[PDB]
This record gives C-alpha cells, sequence and structure tokens, in this order.
C-alpha cells in the first residue's frame, strides 16, 4: 500500500527537501507522478528482458532513453502521453520476450519484467501500487544509491537522446544504461557494488557528454565568441526553449523569408554561439532569463513558443493557445510538433499563427558575450595561460549547472558580484542566468564570465581544465587554480555531477541544497571522500573557496 498519494524527490525543489507526496512543487499531479514511476518500472523490465536476450536494437535503445527523458523534471505533465509510453514499452518487451531463447527463465524474473495489464484501469492500479514506487526499496542506503544511480542514468539518457536525434550513437552507453537499470532490480547487489555503479555512471556521463559535444559541433560548428542581443525587434517572433538544436535548425530554415523572427530562451541561448545559426539574419537574440520566469516572459513575448525539452512550467492561460511541445515534452491541451518518417518537423502552423501576433514586449536591451566552449578556449590558450602566470587571473570558479525558483539562489548572484576582480567565472547551463547580465567586465580582454553553453557543455569546462592540467604539468586536476560552486536542479545536473566526480574533481560545493535522495550515510561518503559541501553564506564561501 503506497503510504501517500505519490512520492517523488528527484529534483532540487522537492517539498521540504524530503519529498513531494500530494502534488509536485513542479506541478506534477499525483496520477502523473505514479504513471511516471510505472514508466520507469516498465523501462527497467524492458532492460531486464534485453539483458536476458543479450543484445538490444535501435528502436529499443531510442525508446529507453526517450521514456527515461519523459520522466525528467519539467518534461511531461500529460498522463495520456505517459500511458502511451508505458504501453509502447510493454509492446517492445513482449516482442523481445517472443525472441527469447530461454523462456523458462520467466518465473525467476523480477516483477517489472513480467507485469501485465489488460486495461487502462489496470495500468492505473499498478501505477498506484507500492511495488512501483521509489519507496519500494526498503533499506535507506540501498534506496539512496539506487535512486542516485537512476537519476544519473536519466541525465545520460537525455543527452544521449539529443546525440541520437543528430545521428550519433554509442551502443556501449546504452549497454551501461541497461546494466544500471537491471542493477536497481537486483536485490543480490551490495551497497559497495551499487557505489561502483554510481562511479561508472559518471564515466558514462563523460562519454555521453563527449558524444553530444561531437554531435553538436560536427553538425553546427564549434561555438565561437559571439555577442548576443537581449533586446527585441519589431516583427512577430517565435521563441524556442529547451535544448534541442536540430529543432532550431528546422525552425530557422522554415521562418526564413516569412517576416517572423526567431528568439532563443533559457537553454537555447548557446545556439547563438554556433556558426550554423549565426548565419540567419532573422535569428534575433535571447529573450528573458532562465526557465522559472517563463509564465511571465512567455506571456510578454506575444508570439508562439516551441518547447523542445525541459524545463516546461504548467502554462498560464494567457499563452496556452500558442505554446507547442515537441520531442518527449508534453502537457494536456498543448499541440505537439511530431517528427515525420525522416525526423523532419513542420512548423508551418506555428509560423502562420506567429504572423498574427504582436511583436515581443521589450524586457531589456544590451548584449551578452558567450561561446567559450573547448575549441574557442583552446584557441585562446596562450592568452589564458599568460593571465594565469601573471596572476591577472588568480582563480577560476565553475558556477555552471542548473537555475531554479528558490530565492536562496540569490546566493549565486551575490557570490558572483563579491568575487574579486582577478577571478573568472566559468559557466554552462541555466545557472548562468544568476550572473551573466551583471557587467563584470574583463581581464585583459578575457570576459570575467565565460559561457561554454548548455549544461551538456560542462563537457567543455572539463576539457578546458584537463588542457590546463596538461599545460601546467600537474598530475591532479584539483591542483589547478579552480573552485567549483555548482547549482543543480534536475537529473541532467546529477549526471554532470557524477561526471565531475569520476574525473577526479574534489571539494565541489553543491547547492542551493543537497539532494533529498542522499541518505545520511551516502551523504557522509560524498562529504568525507569527495569533499562535497553545501553552500553556507556568501562571505564564508568566498573566503574558503577563493582566499584560502
Ligand atoms: S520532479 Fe521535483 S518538484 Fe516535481 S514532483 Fe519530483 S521532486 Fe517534486
Ligand atoms: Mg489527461
Amino acid at each position: 500500500m503506497r503510504p501517500s498519494k505519490m512520492f517523488c524527490y528527484q529534483c532540487q525543489e522537492t517539498a521540504k527537501n524530503t519529498g513531494c507526496t500530494i502534488i509536485g512543487v513542479c506541478g506534477k499531479k499525483d496520477n502523473v507522478a505514479n504513471l511516471q514511476d510505472l514508466l520507469v518500472y516498465t523501462v527497467k523490465g524492458l532492460a531486464v528482458v534485453r539483458e536476458n536476450l543479450g543484445y538490444s536494437n535501435d528502436k529499443t535503445d531510442r525508446y529507453i532513453v526517450d521514456a527515461l527523458f519523459t520522466t525528467i523534471t519539467n518534461v511531461n505533465f500529460d498522463d495520456k502521453d505517459i500511458i502511451e509510453k508505458i504501453k509502447e514499452g510493454l509492446a517492445l518487451r513482449e516482442e523481445a520476450a517472443s525472441k527469447s531463447t530461454c523462456p523458462g527463465c520467466g518465473g525467476d524474473l523480477p516483477d517489472c519484467a513480467t507485469w501485465t495489464a489488460d486495461s487502462d484501469d489496470e495500468i492505473i492500479k499498478k501505477a498506484n501500487s507500492l511495488e512501483v514506487s521509489v519507496l519500494a526499496t526498503e533499506n535507506e542506503d540501498v534506496r539512496s544509491l539506487r535512486e542516485l544511480l537512476t537519476y544519473g542514468v536519466k541525465g545520460i539518457a537525455a543527452y544521449l537522446h539529443h546525440a541520437m536525434v543528430l545521428g550519433y550513437d554509442n551502443k556501449d552507453i546504452h549497454k551501461f544504461i541497461r546494466k544500471a537499470l537491471v542493477a536497481t532490480t537486483d536485490d543480490s547487489l551490495s551497497a559497495d557494488e551499487l557505489t561502483a555503479l554510481v562511479l561508472e555512471c559518471g564515466k558514462y556521463a563523460v562519454d555521453t557528454m563527449a558524444l553530444l559535444d561531437k554531435a553538436n559541433t560536427e553538425t553546427y560548428g564549434h561555438p565561437e565568441i559571439t555577442e548576443v542581443d537581449i533586446g527585441v525587434r519589431n516583427n512577430p517572433g517565435i521563441l524556442i526553449s529547451g535544448h534541442d538544436l536540430k529543432d532550431l535548425e528546422q525552425l530557422l530554415e522554415q521562418t526564413k523569408g516569412t517576416g517572423v523572427d526567431v528568439y532563443t530562451h533559457s537553454e537555447m541561448l548557446p545556439a547563438h554561439y554556433y556558426p550554423a545559426f549565426k548565419k540567419y539574419d532573422h535569428f534575433v537574440g535571447n529573450y528573458g532569463g532562465s526557465w522559472w520566469r517563463q509564465k511571465e516572459e512567455f506571456e510578454a513575448f506575444n508570439g508562439p513558443i516551441v518547447m523542445t525539452t525541459n524545463c516546461l512550467v504548467p502554462p498560464a492561460e494567457s499563452y496556452k493557445d500558442r505554446i507547442y511541445t515537441t520531442g518527449v515534452v508534453g502537457f494536456p491541451g498543448l499541440k505537439r510538433i511530431p517528427e515525420d518518417e525522416n525526423g523532419n518537423k513542420d512548423f508551418s502552423e506555428v509560423i502562420e499563427q506567429a504572423k498574427k501576433c504582436a511583436p515581443p514586449k521589450q524586457l531589456e536591451t544590451g548584449k551578452i558575450v558567450g561561446g567559450f566552449a573547448h575549441n574557442q578556449v583552446l584557441a585562446l590558450a596562450d592568452k589564458v595561460v599568460e593571465a594565469v602566470k601573471s596572476g591577472a587571473i588568480r582563480k577560476f570558479v565553475v558556477m555552471a549547472g542548473c537555475d531554479g525558483r528558490h530565492p536562496s539562489r540569490e546566493y549565486y548572484t551575490e557570490f558572483a558580484k563579491k568575487l574579486p576582480n582577478d577571478t573568472v567565472i566559468l559557466t554552462a547551463g541555466c545557472a548562468k542566468y544568476r550572473y551573466n547580465k551583471l557587467g563584470l567586465g574583463d581581464i585583459g580582454g578575457i570576459p570575467r564570465v565565460l559561457d561554454a553553453g548548455q549544461c551538456n557543455d560542462c563537457y567543455s569546462l572539463a576539457v578546458i581544465a584537463l588542457k590546463l592540467k596538461e599545460v601546467f604539468e600537474l598530475d591532479d586536476i584539483n591542483d589547478l587554480p579552480i573552485a567549483f560552486n555548482v547549482a543543480w536542479y534536475e537529473q541532467k545536473a546529477v549526471a554532470v555531477l557524477l561526471a565531475l566526480l569520476y574525473l577526479g574533481v574534489k571539494d565541489i560545493v553543491l547547492g542551493p541544497t543537497l539532494p533529498a535522495f542522499l541518505s545520511p550515510n551516502v551523504a557522509k561518503v560524498l562529504v568525507e571522500k569527495f569533499g562535497i559541501s553545501g553552500i553556507t553564506t556568501v562571505d564564508e564561501d568566498i573566503e574558503r573557496l577563493i582566499n584560502k
């Protein structure tokens, strides 16, 4: 018997930092949360069956990453979509089971690999069962490690999805996803074995971020130094949000010559840094701030909005008629832009709607500079190294990650403003919006905020650090003049954290709170072995991270 209507604690904003049990803080309703649990459960069973067969296939690999992405915070609020995804997994699982060479193994299989439902009512009943809840794992340390691994796997799945959209893949990462999912169903594993899998999850997060970096840069060019306008023009626009650059490619192609401008929002900002998008005259600039302001900013934008990934907030009535979903995003009543047989998407109706809209309300004017991904920073290596050797740059501070609504996040704005003028902030992901419009200036022409791109472009920050480690002949990445004060919100940030731990980064400050899914004993290991700490006050953290 489920002790509460739902249980979800996978993001930074979980209620009281102990768990959403009646309705999600994000707006995810109990029935949706329980259906998402059943979707994860169904994916775990599908992984068990594929591991029994000994191999997977492309349609199953894509399904598994897409189904996991469907359950990431702020992606899909639509119970109908989640039910359809559950049924798709059951059909793929039954297909796989029909190809089994050892079907006598059925009775030894965990329930997630064999459960069935003969009706939508039986699906809902199963979704409401205790066995599909996150709380089904009874020991709190085993639960903590399984959930941490699972959320790291969701983050891998999101980034892998984007690589696959662009025609890139790595079947070893999919093999790891299945292995990890199976492990969370395996009561024979010890906590040490789960701990090893969490570390291996960081290794595969590096590999996945490397693959997505290859996909984005081979397709659209290497990011380069770019000034991005944050004001508006006088034409109707379409605002594109989330992370998917292929969606933008098609939107820009289809709006060329139409009189409809295109603007980016939140994690679409880094598209401006890629040469393939810079080429379009009607690609205007970046509108507003990070995802949590979107109810106000999407209304002010006046034109249609295309949400390619998270973060989607349950929309205000004022713009519900002009916000569209795509990819795995969903919300009841929002129309979707589906892929055709080739993965092409048709924005014609969004464009015809945009022609009838007022132009965007100006929220601000000016320009921000960005595009300091790994190729661009490597081209500046002599200048960066010279600034380090002279002490013009005494310390880099990685403040990358993912913003959110909690006002405690003011810490990051105040921290950025109080840093001394001989430090440089390295950023990526929407955490940047706490400090990327502050006018912090430059050090000998190197901006004091260096934006490498989306949260996945934390990969570039790791590559830059590893290059500086090589240049300075250090044998420990932590011997660089670098500090980490990272903000997190959902599961892609968890995968980024694990990647950093796997790469050997110690003493990360993680905030503005520590995840609810760390049990006391698990958090103890992160503190004592990896040096993780939470934020305190700006002055104390400036002192410990910068001046000592
Ligand atoms: S995704 Fe976050 S806010 Fe939403 S229900 Fe889960 S823990 Fe709560
Ligand atoms: Mg519905």
